[PDB]
């Protein structure tokens, strides 16, 4: 069976056969769509089929399907599973797996870059201090003095679920959030809960509005530990506006490296619960969501005030006007400091090219429209007009529960 | 299987039980989500009638009444005899209001119960269709104090006698291809503007030429009709800060009136059911004016704003796009013509969802369409999880007539 998607702006039509290789479920049924839902201990029983599917994929990609190197590897994995209950990926297989996990990430608009991912193998790591060291090196390498490079660092896979490696931060670099007694929030309200854990674990909070949070790191299922990322490794950009000189006086800054650190990487049935990865920012992530979400820094009010806008009725679109200025300021500040960033027009056009190429050479490109369309100026980006098929391929990145809700505390 | 939907801006969580009433299919499976795809006999008819009549008599708190069972047998007898049946006026009104209520792609559904239903089932000719449509347009326009309305023409019988309005909307601007390459007027209507001239229309070949009506009664050849200009309320578009904005020569019409959809009630198919309400600002300013496949005025506007159009990263498209939409709102509000901005309409819809979950158990909703085409995440619907499913009565798409008509 074949399926067609249409771009209603260009009339370009594409044919997807790749969804046939989809095994995992979506959440939808014939009678309900969960397309807008944000989020909809493994034994030898099912592990070898999952290994086999992965290795078939792997040897296909290197034009060695059915070779003696292919059959021997299947056999070697088999006996390793039956005798040890799990197995170890070769270096080649791990790198392939991490790239294809990103390649299969249907919510990611930056996937044109998927093949250029620097993979750091941290499977020999045994302690939280060792994790801090691996993460510091990732940050230095990925940041590259503002000329950002995509990277992922992969800590040991799960075994019995009781010895997990976990980065408790949702991102490697994030600002603290402090609930005040009067109800207000200082800093990033998205991080108030994590900030409290850190303070409880002994972090001395400066209690400012842009305090980089400490790393909280869990090795081999032991209690997590606190480390401060050396400040010289944390690249930050002060936000100013190319025309509004009062904008710098808002005191805004943001960090340069987006580095997601709380997701699970799944390859051949193996689960890598600590696998921080980073790339570079699309400007709307900072300018639209980080600053202007009602539940984040929410500077829309103060920006519109200083622009002296008609703030009485919403039909003056003062909110939309303030948002564009903020996003201009973010792009201007980053470009001025030579810190890599991509605007939402560039990124979406690139994704369309990526997606067309994926259909031609791969037979499809799983895409989550709800997430690919930028959170401002949606229909003037070409993805808005682009029909997309969403399905889940493996290797994959998955969500996992916050560790502080599952962890058994040693004391 | 009694589902929950979270709002991530407010942590508000609603439990959806209404989805279990869903009958039709979405297009998705467990293996694939098609949530962004634009478009996926006597025996079948009686269960459809029963399902509709059951929910009708429950809404009037007469489920299991003599009235209920009597109407049930009554329609059952008319089907076995005539192979169809006719709705009572009260059922027709209920059917129409609920097809709107169930329209998961519609952000304006909070007004669903205040709909004016015009019964045009006694109509027999295109001239009569025209009369009904003129009366609709005048009623709905109301000198700019717009009112919701639907006019319902005779139901399909054998598919050879279909009533059809060939226009996609009652009021739409013409679209002419140019010898030199591009398109003058509205590119979305170039083929329809063709079929009008190609059926007899005399085009003034301007940029904002109101299209004539092309009406089809009882599966006959359609006929051209010019809506009286005094019935077509239009708004000249100017900006409250930029005086040069008037010189662009832009205007739009006040009445959005969809005319090509099919209204399904109790298994009966009403293939001509023009319905109208009032515009959300972004429909005109984001889509109509700025879509690359439409009026595409963005470059001309930013040029007039003297913005740096050299790199995309200056956000000149975004900045223009806002000014254009501020103007559309300003123009309509200044001429006292009903319009709603995308912030008010989306906050209304959150309120309407809250009511539907409260007094009905749910509210089918299509996030891909509910979220406005600009400033999505500063609107409350962006952070609202929505469950999409098909309830009936419903509005459905239908093939364009000229592909089908046995001419
Ligand atoms: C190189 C530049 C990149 C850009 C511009 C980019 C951009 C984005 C954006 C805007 C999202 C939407 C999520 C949100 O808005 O919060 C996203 C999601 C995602 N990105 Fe990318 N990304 C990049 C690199 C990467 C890399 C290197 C990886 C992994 C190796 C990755 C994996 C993902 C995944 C798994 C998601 C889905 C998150 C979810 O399922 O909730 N991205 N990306
Ligand atoms: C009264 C104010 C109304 C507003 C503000 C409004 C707004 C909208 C918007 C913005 C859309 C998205 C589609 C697009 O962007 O082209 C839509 C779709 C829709 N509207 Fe409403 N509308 C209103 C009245 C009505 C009425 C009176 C009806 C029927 C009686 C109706 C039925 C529908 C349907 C069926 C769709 C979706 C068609 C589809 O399935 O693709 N609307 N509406
Ligand atoms: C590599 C990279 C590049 C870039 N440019 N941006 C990002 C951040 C986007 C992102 C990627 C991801 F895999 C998971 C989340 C979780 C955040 C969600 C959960 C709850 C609140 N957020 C909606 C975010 C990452
Ligand atoms: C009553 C009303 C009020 C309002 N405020 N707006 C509207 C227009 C929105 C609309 C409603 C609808 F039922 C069908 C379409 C078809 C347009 C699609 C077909 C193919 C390409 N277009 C996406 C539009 C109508
Ligand atoms: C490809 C995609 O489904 C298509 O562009 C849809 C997306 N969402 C939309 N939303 C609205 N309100 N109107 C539209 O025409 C569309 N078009
Ligand atoms: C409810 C809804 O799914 C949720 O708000 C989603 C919508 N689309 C998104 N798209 C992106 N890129 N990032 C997000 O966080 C979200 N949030
Ligand atoms: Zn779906």
């Amino acid at each position: 069976r074949f399926l067609k998607v249409k771009n209603w702006e260009t009339d370009v039509v594409l044919t997807d056969t790749l969804h046939l290789k989809s095994t995992l479920e979506t959440g939808c049924t014939e009678h309900i769509c969960m397309g807008s839902i944000m989020l909809p201990v493994r034994t030898k029983d099912q592990l070898f089929p999952l290994a086999k599917e992965f290795l078939d994929q792997y040897y296909s990609s290197i034009k060695r399907f059915g070779s003696k190197a292919h059959m021997d590897r299947l056999e070697e994995v088999n006996k390793e599973i039956e005798s040890t209950s799990t197995y170890q990926l070769k270096d080649t297989e791990l790198i392939y797996g991490a790239k294809h996990a990103w390649r299969n990430a249907s919510r990611c608009v930056g996937r044109i870059q998927w093949s250029k991912l620097q993979v750091f193998d941290a499977r020999d790591c045994t302690t939280a201090h060792g994790m801090f060291n691996y993460i510091c090196n990732h940050v230095k390498y990925a940041t590259n003095k503002g000329n950002l490079r995509s990277a992922i660092t992969i800590f040991p896979q799960r075994t019995d679920g009781k010895h997990d490696f976990r980065v408790w931060n949702s991102q490697l670099i994030r600002y603290a959030g402090y609930k005040q007694p009067d109800g207000s929030t200082l800093g990033d309200p998205a991080n108030v809960q994590f900030t409290e854990i850190c303070i409880q674990q002994g972090w001395k909070a400066p209690r400012g509005r842009f305090d980089v949070l400490p790393l909280l790191l869990q090795a081999n299922g032991n209690d997590p530990e606190l480390f401060q990322i050396p400040p010289e490794l944390v690249l930050e950009v002060p936000i100013r506006h190319p025309k509004f000189d009062w904008f710098k006086d808002l005191g805004l800054k943001w960090y340069g490296l987006p580095a997601v650190s709380n997701m699970l990487l799944e390859i051949g049935g193996l689960e890598f619960s600590a696998c921080p990865f980073s790339g570079w920012y699309m400007g709307t992530e900072i300018g639209v969501r980080d600053y202007c979400d009602n539940s984040r820094y929410n500077i829309l009010e103060e920006v519109a005030k200083k622009m002296d806008l008609d703030m009485r009725k919403t039909s003056s679109l003062w909110k939309d006007q303030a948002l564009v200025e903020i996003n201009i300021a973010v792009l201007y500040s980053f470009q001025s400091d030579k810190v890599t960033i991509v605007d939402h027009h560039s990124a979406t056009e690139s994704f369309i090219k990526h997606m067309e190429n994926e259909y031609r050479c791969r037979g499809g490109c799983p895409a989550d429209w709800v997430w690919i369309v930028p959170p401002m100026s949606g229909s003037i980006t070409p993805v808005f007009h682009q029909e997309m098929l969403n399905y889940r391929l493996t290797p994959s990145f998955e969500y996992q529960p916050d560790p502080w809700n599952t962890h058994v505390w040693k004391g």
